[PDB]
């Protein structure tokens, strides 16, 4: 849409994005945020809850078991998009592992 300077959106997105106040959808990645992260954070508070990464196994698992269809390629990305989801934490665990 509209063939315009990219950089500068880049810049305004940068920003705005920065200052966030704007967005305001809730498709569900947010909600995987929010679990993801009580997860992940909580892995890492060290009350009970199982270690970090298996975790993620978990929320996957649970997640997975809350929409009863398992993964199966199809129309849409609402399953391949959790597959997304997992891998990405996975990706980030690669580089948090150092972090």
């Amino acid at each position: 849409m509209d063939l315009i300077g990219f950089g500068y959106a880049a810049l305004v997105t940068f920003g705005s994005i920065f200052g966030y106040k704007r967005r305001g959808g809730v498709p569900s990645l947010i909600a995987g945020l929010f679990v993801g992260c009580l997860a992940g954070y909580g892995a890492y508070r060290v009350s009970n809850d199982k270690r970090d990464v298996k975790v993620s196994l978990f929320t996957a698992f649970f997640l997975a078991t809350i929409m009863g269809v398992r993964f199966k390629r199809s129309k849409k990305i609402m399953p391949a998009g959790l597959v997304a989801g997992l891998s990405l934490m996975m990706i980030l665990r690669l580089v948090l592992l150092l972090l």
